[PDB]
């Protein structure tokens, strides 16, 4: 049937109905530090979601998605590699059954526990739609999540994770502070690639942070406990909900810090 994480629906059968899935700018990358170009004309990130107006939180069976209102520049990414601005419209995580997978990028091969992207779209655009069939329509802003100290910021996702357990539910999320889940420093990696998920569209200018934010085990282990599955379904654990890293072919990483 349709794709997933399975071994019969997983990531190496998406190509056969998703053919971009082997196309040249796919995600996620590793970042090889080492090969990365510092690039000095790359401006500093402008994350501004002081407005940011969050609605609801929903399991769409292959992850969380806490859902925000982009009808206005309420929360915006700016500067960086981007060329005008670009709106919040979700966040969701991709994580694995250990802590020491889970991140979809990884860096210098070393996988974190979850990755966090929060997706964007570019406002010249108008609407979500068609920035998903620009190369510059989307802006995704990869965190990793290291598993060590609870972020408190996080909390408010965990505790509402019970009410949207199978695929499908929905749960109201609204006042929720996306700034919360940012880390200290806005030093980052950019690369030109595509959504992880199928469609896989190559729309996407990846901007990943260098600084993993820190979440508790007792955090993650609340990830793991969703459902892929619909209610009145057999139980299937929501976890290692992420892409192995794609090649990297024509395409340089550039980093904002040296
Ligand atoms: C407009 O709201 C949503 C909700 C949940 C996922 C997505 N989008 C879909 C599914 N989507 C269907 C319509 O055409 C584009 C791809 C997959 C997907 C994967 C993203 S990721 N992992 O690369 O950051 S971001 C993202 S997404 O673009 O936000 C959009
Ligand atoms: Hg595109
Ligand atoms: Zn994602």
């Amino acid at each position: 049937h349709h794709w997933g994480y399975g071994k019969h629906n997983g990531p190496e059968h998406w190509h056969k109905d998703f053919p971009i899935a082997k196309g040249e700018r796919q995600s996620p990358v590793d970042i090889d530090t080492h090969t990365a170009k510092y690039d000095p004309s790359l401006k500093p990130l402008s994350v501004s979601y002081d407005q940011a107006t969050s609605l609801r939180i929903l399991n769409n069976g292959h992850a969380f998605n806490v859902e925000f209102d982009d009808s206005q520049d309420k929360a915006v990414l700016k500067g960086g590699p981007l060329d005008g601005t670009y709106r919040l419209i979700q966040f969701h995580f991709h994580w694995g059954s250990l802590d020491g997978q889970g991140s979809e990028h990884t860096v210098d091969k070393k996988k974190y526990a979850a990755e966090l992207h929060l997706v964007h779209w570019n406002t010249k655009y108008g609407d979500f739609g068609k920035a998903v069939q620009q190369p510059d329509g989307l802006a995704v802003l990869g965190i990793f999540l290291k598993v060590g100290s609870a972020k408190p910021g996080l909390q408010k996702v965990v505790d509402v994770l019970d009410s949207i357990k199978t695929k499908g539910k929905s749960a109201d999320f609204t006042n929720f502070d996306p700034r919360g889940l940012l880390p200290e420093s806005l030093d980052y990696w950019t690369y030109p690639g595509s959504l992880t998920t199928p469609p896989l569209l190559e729309c996407v200018t990846w901007i990943v942070l260098k600084e993993p934010i820190s979440v508790s085990s007792e955090q993650v282990l609340k990830f793991r406990k969703l459902n892929f599955n619909g209610e009145g379904e057999p139980e299937e654990l929501m976890v290692d909900n992420w892409r192995p890293a794609q090649p990297l072919k024509n395409r340089q990483i550039k980093a904002s810090f040296k």
